[PDB]
């Protein structure tokens, strides 16, 4: 929010109040992931370097 | 106000007689005001200089 001002009504005119005011805001982390398994024989049989490959 | 002129009706006419004006503007100051009160407890609890932040 903002403060407001107000006009005086003459040289003693009863002056007003106002006030200020602040909230929060946030964020929240959250976590992705997945595993991929493989044969250790298909590993080794393959020319392909499968590892480097799906990174 | 402005003066004016007047065509003379031949070489002896009698010349005619003007004149100007004046008047005067005016500026008046007014007052704008407010006043904001805070508790002695908030200004010593909170770390923001609330004083300073709302100026």
């Amino acid at each position: 929010s903002l403060p407001d001002a107000y006009w005086v009504d003459g040289d003693t005119g009863l002056k007003q109040t106002t006030k200020n005011i602040w909230s929060n805001v946030f964020m929240t982390a959250e976590e992705l992931a997945v595993i991929v398994p493989i044969p250790d024989a298909l590993i080794a049989d393959s020319d392909l370097p499968l590892w480097d490959e799906v990174k």
